[PDB]
Parts: structure tokens; C-alpha cells; sequence
């Protein structure tokens, strides 16, 4: 069994990784970490979350290194991913959250910097691409680039599968309202050639695009090309919200849709259920990829034409980070 | 009737002044009335957060506000029945306290005196007037009307053009709207509706409206056919609306661009835009729905279309100009 | 041991119970009024937006919420006297509500039944205790006591130390003040706080306090020497109290910081940091009140020299552990 | 000289073109250099979050901008030399990168044609001008000057004031001030300031400043007087700097806002509020500074006095037009 992970790209997702792998006890063991700066900044950074608060474990630094929980942690610093010195602590898969190695293609330095295996925290092109409880059936031991997708990928999947299975998914069209990140902008400026990022992201509701809905045939093939969707992404720090409108393939009540979405969300520890009256800041820390909200289910009919909305909660930070923890313990022990 | 009373000198009420001065209308605000005394009534009136300074210049006495030199009358009376609305000769109130939303409720501005309430929020089944899609419905014997929510301003151009160009046969809509006094600063008890006792400028919090359900007050032809609801979240002010449709005929998103850029020509209610647009943009429009063409989806599957049209709003000061309209044209019937 | 009541489940009321639990407090909180129902409570106590999913089970009955499988009495009565505190005995109530503030009003909580009072806010001259300040002058006749404001207690405990150890001859303060539920989400009337009536999550809003005008009752001593105020802005919780001292006796930054490190040892009321932190970094902190040595500033000139010091703290959980420290000593007397 | 260059069409470098604009200043804005291409710098000039519309129209080539009719060239060139400030006549150059802040730096302009260079920043031991305090200062020697940061603009007039009528025999300051592009929008790494590196629209951001450091170059006899910092806070514009000074006589209350009266008369750089504003109102003031009488305090005891002076300022706009103010006069010279 593979127990020995590097990260690349120590930022929202790389520290949550962290946080999770240790919140879970994880066999698997980070033995080194790759970012753009010091080992002081790090520690500084993995201490103090602005989200989630104090790091649960002590966290010290030396001139190349973290000490996290008593445990010594490599840090590197090399912006091109194959001068990574990943043998030097033999670290065998490889977290890829930098945003910058979005395909098979660039991934693959990893390997050339000596890794086995790595798993990409976002979408990755036209490569093995899982939502743990919904297609990591389909991993294998030969599969040695793989990605997560996004948040949005893993809160629309779970939700669009229930729907695929119980009643069939004809067509539909998914918006987000979606916490704002790092690819947005502090204050109006440049922001590479999407005019929107350009904008202030704590002072707009600001509509963005995402691949979750087009590519979600990666997920479930039988929906390749049924789904379209975008994101608004909106002035909170994490926490999002998917709304799917569907054409399904049978006529449905709320109840009969709600008690489906139940039934798939039971021993499942990635999908979870509601029918409490929450809020976005509620699912902050959420260990779910997505949180299926009842009260939101909405049926529209005018004779047999029929429209179903369907909602789920996401933490985009953590909850996401669950998922690329469960998928990520799979992968090793292949 | 060219005499006004305000019930409800709040976000609403106070840009409902603001919009008259700006546009130099031969209307008269007499009388104000809500809960408080005149300073701090002018104090809100001076200094606004969403807009600045008031152009105006503004003082006040014990009993009156003093706005560009012209004294209005203030009153702090909590029951509508017994405003003094006779007193200066107001005539027609524009009731903005969110406490008389039904013809029952403000025919208490009538049995004070006035001859015509104006309602700025959903209020039952009455006369309901999207300025610019139903105007033509207002009558000279109608005494209480509703202008509807600034959703239901921004919703309805959009579903008039979509449905004389290519029919509607069934929709369902989401805003993602800007907070409002409805909701709560911290958490804490805000009568019953659990997700407005939350904290609003921290929160994403989903919220029930009446725009696509009540449609068919506005829109005979639609109604029962649209549903939606709201998902709050932390911009001050300026909203967006997303309507999601089975249309009546196949559609190319530029022939869904086109009607909708024909529906807002010389139309001084319902604006356009194929500009990369956000939210803070929309602060200070003056009209009810601004359509954007960015963000028009098809989505196709064999014989089945999904078409997704978006516009937005400023929910304050655009749905402001439409109540101002509505009032304009009230008035002089 | 001793049985209490809840006057005002709000922000700090509900962290006042979390609290008890977390730390597995002797006392048992057996009756809670405000204004709602229990199922309204329940949401509340259960949704928190500042410190997530209550950790312990929430549910509610028509008369009471069960927590952890304990029953909790749930009362709704505007006027204390009505409370009915003898019913399930509670014996000292924490006053939470906002509108006992005064050692006349909170005298209602007695006529009611209850033997003591501890109020959550400054309420005149009254013993006025911060934890590990003057907790020592508490005795076994007091009935009512308050703990002043958040402000009070992250002020108090940085000044007895430089009270200590160089003597302050006089000084001013700013807290940069997370906003609270005094305040407002939209620009609308509050009272005669002008500026209170401004949204809170959009505005840089100064705001008149007590903590350092009041100092006194907490520090003899230094009582008429020091003068402040809030500067609120918005973020949801977390609060910085900076203070500007002329000290009796002419210092370094070194100095000043060792003496506040020797004052925060053992201390379980106030804490020390080095370390680069912003105010979400306090959020949720046991602490009242947290030194932080970075932002230390002598500035001297001949003989005249000012000291800046600045202490962090959570003014809703971190008052609250404070609150809940001066609750224990209260009851055991 | 009518001829001018602008280096970082950021926030300063887009507001000093709008002002520019609406002044109706004879120096035209001939060329500009940023990082992207004209289409991006235009849709930023149309569409600002803090300011609203482009009062003007604003349209692009390949290689320009059109605004209000007038062609502007459009360079991208990361470092300065590589400019061609020669081509359009680029005589004075507003430098509002943050990148050329020394003589040695901003020398590149000249390296590449220009005579002189206005930064907008502090620049070191160089010629630093805050207007209406000490731009009698300017000649026509000058070819690097600086204007120094907003919260220099925000504190010199007050302290001018102060050291005029009273003396300030020492003083430390601390503005609360609006976030800016050097923050980070999530925690993340940016640069060696650890503070810099978090979130800051959700949190309270202690922040280094020389604007007290060095007013010597604006205030020669203030020089090493002050010290001072920042708590930089969730708001998007809109900033207040609060000094607390000892002087060289006692005051009153009263004495010292009618000092502060009287410097801010007939002065179209520091303005003076008896009104209880917030932040949000000083948005778009045309002053550097605006002078707030309702926050003055004076804490004495017997001969010792400290006196809290504070001001408002809009540390975008509002700086600008001090920008512009000796931008024109170093023009003329
Ligand atoms: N934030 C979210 O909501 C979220 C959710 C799911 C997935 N993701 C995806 O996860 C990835 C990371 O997102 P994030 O939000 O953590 O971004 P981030 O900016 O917080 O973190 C990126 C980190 O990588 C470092 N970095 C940048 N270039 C690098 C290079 N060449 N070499 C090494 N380190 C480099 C940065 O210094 C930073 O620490 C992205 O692909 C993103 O799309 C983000
Ligand atoms: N804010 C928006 O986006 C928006 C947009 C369109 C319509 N509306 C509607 O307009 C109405 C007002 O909204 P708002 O945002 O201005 O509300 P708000 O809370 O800002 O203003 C309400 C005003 O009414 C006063 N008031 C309350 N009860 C009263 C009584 N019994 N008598 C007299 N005055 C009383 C308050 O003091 C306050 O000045 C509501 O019906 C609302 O649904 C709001
Ligand atoms: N930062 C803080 O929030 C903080 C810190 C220290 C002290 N305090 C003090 O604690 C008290 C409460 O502050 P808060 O932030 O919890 O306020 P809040 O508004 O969140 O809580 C007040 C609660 O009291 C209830 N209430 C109001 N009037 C009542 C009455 N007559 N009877 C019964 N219940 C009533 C409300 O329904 C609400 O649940 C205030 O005196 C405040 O100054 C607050
Ligand atoms: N924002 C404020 O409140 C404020 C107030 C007073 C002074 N200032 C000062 O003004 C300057 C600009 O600040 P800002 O807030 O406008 O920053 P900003 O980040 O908005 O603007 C910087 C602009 O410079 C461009 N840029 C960066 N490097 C460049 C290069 N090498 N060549 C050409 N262009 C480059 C960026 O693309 C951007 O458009 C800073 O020096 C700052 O200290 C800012
Ligand atoms: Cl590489
Ligand atoms: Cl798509
Ligand atoms: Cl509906
Ligand atoms: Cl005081
Ligand atoms: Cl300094």
C-alpha cells in the first residue's frame, strides 16, 4: 500500500488536505510539500485559516521544513513541477493542487520528478475523472493520473445520478451560486482575459463559467451533453449552493423526488440529506461533497410538460477536500 | 390628484422622493408618515449608503422635513387609519411599510382621508402594474394598486418578450437578490420565517417570493405557469434574475438575443446590455430589468430545449423608477 | 450544584448555555425567556452562523427545548416580573436581554423568585467584575453583579497590568469593534444612535462605549483617567482594543511586552501572542482578552513618550468564557 | 506642459483620468501603460465597483482608447525604459504602479523621454507634496516628486492645524482605513508580510504605515514627532485616520474643532463635518481630508492632556483630486 503523499500547491485546498488527512487519522502520511515560498509563511498560513480557524495540531518551521504534530514535513519551492525533488522522501502520489498542471499533459512532470501516482484537485480534461460514491468504481490499477474535478462537479453529481437512476435526466441546466476564490479579484483590476474575475469579488454578484454541467459525462456518461450550467459567484468566503432545473423522463411529485434523493444519501458517507431551513454558513465544515436540501425541491408542471429543481449545499472547501481524501485513500491501495 | 403622501419613509420611500425631485415631477410629496422623529428622518434622507449625498439640501423642524426648500408635513402615527392625511390634502399615498400588502389592510388610507394608495409590494389579487408590460390595465375608478416586488419589475419584461416572440410553456426562476431589511444583521428571531432570522451579509439564504407565481396579475396569459424563489446573498443592493424555459418554438440563443433587444427599443423601463456586466453595475439604473445577453443558454437534447435568459436589477433604485411611472400615470387618471 | 435562568437567548445567551456544556459546568441551566417560540430558539441554538452546528443534540416540545436529552423551560414574557422562575427553581439568572441594565430593573429577576443576578452588559454602579482583574471582590452578599461589555473586559486586563507595572497617568482607546445587534443591516431609524441607523456590513461606523469611561469600577485606581470609543466595522465577530497611555515611568517596547507576557502566565483569562494574527484568529477564543505584542508602539519625544498597546479579542464567545468564569464564582458564593 | 502619460491604470490611474475629466484640466491624458490590452483597460474605465458608470463614452482599438472622442495610445510594457513615452508627447508622467516608488526608480521615465514624474505614493527622501499643505514648496527645477499615500493626505491638513494653533509635542495615529489590491482576497502568500497574506474582506488587518513616520518631508518641524499604523478593514473605499497628539497648550473641545474650523475654510483640499457620517458618505468626496468634529476628544488629568483629533478620507477618489491639484500647478511651472 502506497502511504506516502506529496503537495503541490499549499493553498486553500493543499492545507485542507492536510487538516483532513489528520482529522481522519489516515495511514497515508504527507512527507513533503511544494509551493513558491518560505517554510515560515507556510507554517504562518497552515496556523492561522481564516475559515476554519486555529490548525488543530502544532505547527512549527525550520529553514526547509514544517513540523506538523511532531511529524517532519519537507518544503520545496520550485514553480515547474518535474525539478520537484520528490524521491528525496520517497513520496509516491502526488496532490496536485496549484492549478497550474490541469491535464495529463502537465501532470505528468510529477512522474518525471520521480511520484508514481498523481491526483489532480480540479477538472483535467478528457482523463479518469472521479466523485467518490458515484464512479470511483471505476478506478483501477493502471489509472496513474487522476482528477477530482471541481466542488461543483462533486455537488451536481450525486444529486444528477440519484435523478439519472430513479427517473431518467432528458435535459438540464445548473446554475451555482458559488463562494468567490482565488482566480477572482481583490479589487478591480486584470485578471488574465475573463473580463468578469476582473471584478471586486467581496463587493458583486458575479456570473462566471464552469465546466461541472459540460463535462459531466467524465462522471456519468449516460448525461454526457445533457447538462449546461454556470456559476454567480457571490461575496461569501466558502459555502455554495447547486440548483439543477431538469426535464426528467417520468412525472414526479416533491415527496417522490425527496424520498429518492433520501434513499441514495443513506449509508453513504459523501451525500448527505436536508429538510432543516439552513444557510450556506452552516455547511462550512461540512464532511459531505454535497447536502441534498429538501426544502429547496420545486416541481413546475402545465399539463405533461414538467420542470424539477433540485438543490444541494456544498462546502467548496472542505467538503470538496473529503471527497479528494476518500478518493485519494482509494487510489493508494491500488 | 397631484398631492402625495409617503407611509413608510424607508429604502423604498426615500428614493420614491429622491426619483421625484430627479425626474422634476409636477407631483407633491405633502405628508410623510412612519415611526420616528424628523432629525433622524433627515438624517437617513441626507446621507444614504447605496446612493450619497441627497442633491437636495435638507433641514427639519419638530414636526416637518425641509427638502430643496419645501416644508413636508411629518406624522408618527403606526396605524394607517389614523394618519392625518387631510390635514395637507394628500391624495394619493405610496404606502412603503410592507405592513398593508392587501386591498383590506389599505383601505385604511382611505377611511384616513386619501383617495388613492399605491402599494410597493405584492399585495393579493388586485390590479398589479409592471410599468411599460400592463400599464394600459390602469383605470380611473382603480383606488389601491400594487407595483408588485422589484422581482416581479425585472421578471415580467423578460417573460412578455420571451412569451409574444415564442410562447412560454412552462418556467421556473431563481434571483439571487441583494439583502434587505426583511432579514436579519445577526442571528436572532425574525417572526417566523427560520432563514430570514440569519444573518444576512454573512449568508447565502434561500427565500420564498411570490414574482413567478403571482405572474398572471401581470401577465393573464402565464399564470400558473412560472414558479421560483431567492437566494439572498451580501451585495447591498443590485439583483439578478435567471429564468429557466420550455419554449413554444426551437430557438437560437441570437434569435433569443434579437426579440429580447426589440422588446427593450424605446422602452424607457426595460434596458439592454451585451456587456460583461456585474452587479455593482446595475447600482443607480434607472429601469426595472436591464436584459443581458452574455449569459442567454440553450441547452439542446434531441427535440428538447432549455433556454436560460438572465437581467438584472437594481432592486432599490430601478424598481424605484418603475413605481414612479406607475405613480405618474396613476395620478393624472 | 446551582440551577439558572436565561433572560434573552440571543448572540450571547445561546453561547452562554454552549459554553456551560463545553466545559461541563456544575450548573445546570433548567429555564430560558425571551420572546419566541421554542422552535424559533431550537433553529437558533442549533444554526449558528459564527460557530457552526451546536455540539450538542437540539430538539424542542411546545413548552421547551431538550438538549442533550435534557428539558430546558422555555418562557416568553416581555416583563421579568412574569418570569415564572420558581417553577423549575432557577436561582440565578444571566441577564442577556438588552433591557435590565440597571440594578432597579434587574431587581424584577428577585421579585420573581430568583436570588441573583448576573448582567451581561455595563449596568451603572454596580460590582462590576472582570475575571481575573477583581473576581476577589465578590462575596456572599451580592445580588447583582455585572460583567461590563466585551470591550471592558479585553480593556481591563491590559490596563491593571500596565497599571501594575508603570502606572498609566492617563490614556485614550479605540476598539475597531465587529458590528452587533444594536445596530443595522439597512439605512433605517435606531433609536437616537444617528450613527447606528447605517448598514453595519457597509460602512466604517463610530460608536460611543463606556469600557473606558467606567474603567473605574474595575480599577480603582484609574478611575477618570481614561476616555474612549468604537470605531464598528464589518466583520461578524472579532474585535482589537487599542489604548494610547502616558505611563509613569518611561519604557521599551521589550519592557512593556515582558511585563504583559508575566501578567498573561497562568491566566486563563488572558492570553499573549507574538504571532502575526488578524481578528478571524480570535474568533472562538477562551480568552477575554489577548496581548499582542506585534502591534506594541512607543513613540517619544525629550521627556514625553506614548505607549500603544493593542489586545485582541472574540467579543462574542471570548466575553462569554469570561462571563461564564465570573457565573461559577458567582454561584459557589 | 498639457501632455500627460499614466503608468498603472489601476485604481489611482483610472480615477486620475475621470478627474482630470471632470475638472475640465487642459493637461490631456495623451498615452497609458499597463500589464493588458485595451479591451480589458476599457471595460475597467466603463465599469468601476466603487464609482459607477464612465461619465464618458469609452471605446478601443487594437492600440488605444477612445474616451469621450479622444484617442489615448495603450502600451504594455513591463518595465518603464521599454516605454514609448517619445511617440504621443508624454511630458509628465503619473506613476501609479507601485513598482518606480524612488528617484533612482522612476528615473526610467526620464531615461525614456519624459521630463518629469508625479508619483502616486511615498518615494523616499524625495520632494513629497501633500497640496494645500506644502506644494508652495514646488519649483520649476522639479523633475520626481511624490504625493506621498492617501492617509499622508488624510493627516498632514490635521496636523498642520494642530501644529499651527498648538503645537503637537508628540503623537501616534492609527487610521482605520478600506482594504486595497495589495491585500489578498483568500489567505494566501503575498510577499514577506504575513499580515498582507489573509483574507481581507473577512477580517481586521493590522498593516504598516510611514504616513506619521515621515511627515517630516510634509511638515518639516513634525519630523520624528509621529508614529503610527493600520487596521485595514472589510469596507471597499472610504477610510478615517484618528491622531492622538499631545500638544503645546491646553484645549478645549471646542477650541480645537474652531481651530480646525478655520484651517478648513475657503480650502478646497480639507473639508470640516459637524455631522455624524460614516464611511460610506465620505465616498467620492473631492477633499483630501475631511475634518470631524463629532469624534474630537480631550482626556485631561491635571496637566497632562491627550487629544484625539480625527478625519475622514476617501482613499481612492478623494486622494486623486489632491493628485490632481499638484499634478495641474507642477504642470504650469
Ligand atoms: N477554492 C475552491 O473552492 C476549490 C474547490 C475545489 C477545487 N479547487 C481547485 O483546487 C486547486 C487549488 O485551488 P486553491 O483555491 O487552493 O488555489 P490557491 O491560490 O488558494 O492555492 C494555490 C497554491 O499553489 C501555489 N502555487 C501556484 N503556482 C505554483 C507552482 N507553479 N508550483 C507550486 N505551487 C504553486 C500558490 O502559492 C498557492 O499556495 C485549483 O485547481 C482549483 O481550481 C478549488
Ligand atoms: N428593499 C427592496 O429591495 C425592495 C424592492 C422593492 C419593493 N420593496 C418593498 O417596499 C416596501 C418597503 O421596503 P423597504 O426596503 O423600504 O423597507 P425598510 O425596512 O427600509 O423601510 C420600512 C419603513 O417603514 C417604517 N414603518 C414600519 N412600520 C410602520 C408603520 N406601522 N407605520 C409607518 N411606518 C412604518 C420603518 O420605520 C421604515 O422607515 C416593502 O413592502 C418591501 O417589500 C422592497
Ligand atoms: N458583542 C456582543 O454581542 C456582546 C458582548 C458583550 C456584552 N453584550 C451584551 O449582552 C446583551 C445581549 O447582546 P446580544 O448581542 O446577545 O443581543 P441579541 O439581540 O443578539 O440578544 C437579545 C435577545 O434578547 C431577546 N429580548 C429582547 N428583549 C427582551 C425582553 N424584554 N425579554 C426577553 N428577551 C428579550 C431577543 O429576542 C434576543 O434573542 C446586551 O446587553 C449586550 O450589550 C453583547
Ligand atoms: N488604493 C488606494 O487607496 C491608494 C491610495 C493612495 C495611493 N495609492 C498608491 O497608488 C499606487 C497604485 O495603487 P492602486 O491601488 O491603484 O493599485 P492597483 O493594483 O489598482 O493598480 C496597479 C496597476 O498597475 C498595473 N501594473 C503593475 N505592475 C506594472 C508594471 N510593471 N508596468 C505597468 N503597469 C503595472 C496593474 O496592472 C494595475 O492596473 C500604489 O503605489 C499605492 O501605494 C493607493
Ligand atoms: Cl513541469
Ligand atoms: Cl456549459
Ligand atoms: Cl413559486
Ligand atoms: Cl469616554
Ligand atoms: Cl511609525
Amino acid at each position: 500500500s502506497m502511504s506516502k503523499v506529496g503537495i503541490n500547491g499549499f493553498g486553500r485546498i493543499g492545507r485542507l488536505v492536510l487538516r483532513r488527512l489528520l482529522e481522519v487519522k489516515s495511514n497515508i502520511d504527507v512527507v513533503a510539500i511544494n509551493d513558491l515560498t518560505s517554510p515560515k509563511i507556510l507554517a504562518y498560513l497552515l496556523k492561522h485559516d481564516s475559515n476554519y480557524g486555529p490548525f488543530p495540531w502544532s505547527v512549527d518551521f525550520t529553514e526547509d521544513s514544517l513540523i506538523v504534530d511532531g511529524k517532519s514535513i519537507a518544503v520545496y519551492a520550485e514553480k515547474e513541477a518535474k525539478n520537484i525533488p520528490w524521491k528525496a522522501k520517497g513520496a509516491e502520489i502526488i496532490v496536485e493542487c496549484t492549478g497550474f498542471y490541469t491535464s495529463a499533459e502537465k501532470s505528468q512532470a510529477h512522474l518525471d520528478a520521480g511520484a508514481k501516482k498523481v491526483l489532480i484537485s480540479a477538472p483535467a480534461g478528457e482523463m479518469k475523472t472521479i466523485v467518490y460514491n458515484v464512479n470511483d468504481d471505476t478506478l483501477d490499477g493502471n489509472d496513474t493520473i487522476v482528477s477530482v474535478a471541481s466542488a461543483t462537479t462533486n455537488c451536481l453529481a450525486p444529486m444528477a445520478k440519484a435523478l439519472h437512476d430513479s427517473f431518467g435526466i432528458e435535459v438540464g441546466t445548473m446554475t451555482t451560486i458559488h463562494a468567490y476564490t482565488g482566480t477572482q479579484s481583490l479589487v478591480d483590476g486584470p485578471r488574465g482575459k475573463d473580463l468578469r474575475a476582473s471584478r471586486a469579488a467581496a463587493e458583486n454578484i458575479i456570473p462566471h463559467t464552469t465546466g461541472a454541467a459540460k463535462a459531466i459525462g467524465l462522471v456519468i456518461p449516460e448525461l454526457s451533453g445533457k447538462l449546461k450550467g454556470h456559476a454567480q459567484r457571490v461575496p461569501v468566503k466558502t459555502g455554495s449552493v447547486t440548483e439543477l432545473v431538469s426535464i426528467l423522463g417520468k412525472k414526479v411529485t416533491a415527496e417522490e423526488v425527496n424520498n429518492a434523493l433520501k434513499q441514495a444519501t443513506t449509508n453513504n458517507e459523501s451525500f448527505g440529506y436536508t429538510d432543516e431551513e439552513i444557510v450556506s454558513s452552516d455547511i462550512i465544515g461540512s464532511h459531505f461533497g454535497s447536502v441534498f436540501d429538501a426544502t429547496q425541491t420545486e416541481i413546475t408542471a402545465v399539463g405533461d410538460l414538467q420542470l424539477v429543481k433540485t438543490v444541494a449545499w456544498y462546502d467548496n472547501e472542505y467538503g470538496f477536500v473529503t471527497q479528494l481524501i476518500r478518493t485519494l485513500e482509494k487510489f493508494a491501495k491500488l
